[PDB]
């Protein structure tokens, strides 16, 4: 089972996924929409609830809180280990789509990073982890917008 | 100036960018939208007429047919060579976005390939070129849809 990771960060590494983040870049969220189309997303509870169950996405929500769903496209798992073991029987591909601690728990295990860097250095309390040494960038593209952004794909060797 | 190339093809290499393609995959066009946002696209006359001006794109149309657009985000050039030399002064990135003849002329000169392969074998006269051997795939992802499709990025 291939594991991807997708995140939007400021230049300083503040996580910019969230709903009412005021330094969002018009056009960047198109990348997230394109890459996650009919994909399994591994997310924590806060990420699921902020995002909602978007069309054409399937959700593995990891929480040991008493979270509940009646959406057949939303599975709940007490741990990452339990999520991964169970998705191995369901799909070939899972995209880790956030939570600070979700990303910190998993970044060493994933094969591919999809990183959007917004060209701003704002104040935040939740940072993306340092990219490990055994990842290398294999594609980069710049976008002019209200705030400029860069899209970069990394691969583990 | 980096040159990228973006296309949607069948599994037998038939070009499937067009407006009324029966074998178009739900979702795949999201990739084109995301990669082309506030980019310069290099296209032929036909591709530009079919596509019209989607907003938040700028267009370099190459044609020898003295084509006329009354449109803010379009520049007309007589050749590919003439287009690239003027764009070099205006932008650091152009995305070659179609005409089979456009793709044929430029594929050997571009740096990055964006290929969506739709899982089907229709008939058609306009094929995409064979991929020069100096290109390697650096990224693959598969999509289940009404017709399955694969997105692949190649680097020179
Ligand atoms: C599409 O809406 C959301 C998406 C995400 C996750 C996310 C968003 N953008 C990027 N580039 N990567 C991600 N993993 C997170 C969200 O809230 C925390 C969202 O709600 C606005
Ligand atoms: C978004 O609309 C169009 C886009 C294109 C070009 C194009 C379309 N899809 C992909 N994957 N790559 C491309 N270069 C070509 C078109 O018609 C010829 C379009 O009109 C529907």
């Amino acid at each position: 089972m291939k594991l991807s990771l997708m995140v939007a960060i400021s230049k300083n590494g503040v996580i910019g996924n969230g709903p009412d983040i005021p330094w969002s870049a018009k056009g960047e969220q198109l990348l997230f929409k394109a890459i996650t189309y009919n994909q399994w997303l591994l997310v924590g509870r806060k990420t699921f609830e902020s995002m909602g169950a978007l069309p054409n996405r399937k959700y593995a929500v990891v929480t040991r809180s008493s979270f509940t769903s009646d959406n057949e496209n939303v599975l709940i798992f007490p741990s990452i280990k339990d999520a991964l073991t169970n998705l191995k029987k369901i799909t070939d591909h899972v995209i880790v789509s956030g939570g600070g601690e979700i990303y910190k728990s998993l970044i060493d295990q994933v094969d591919t990073l999809h990183i959007s860097t917004i060209d701003i250095e704002p104040e935040g309390d939740v940072y993306f982890p340092e990219i490990p040494s055994n990842f290398r960038p294999v594609f980069t593209q710049d976008f002019a917008s209200n705030i400029n952004y860069s899209y970069q794909i990394w691969q583990k060797g």
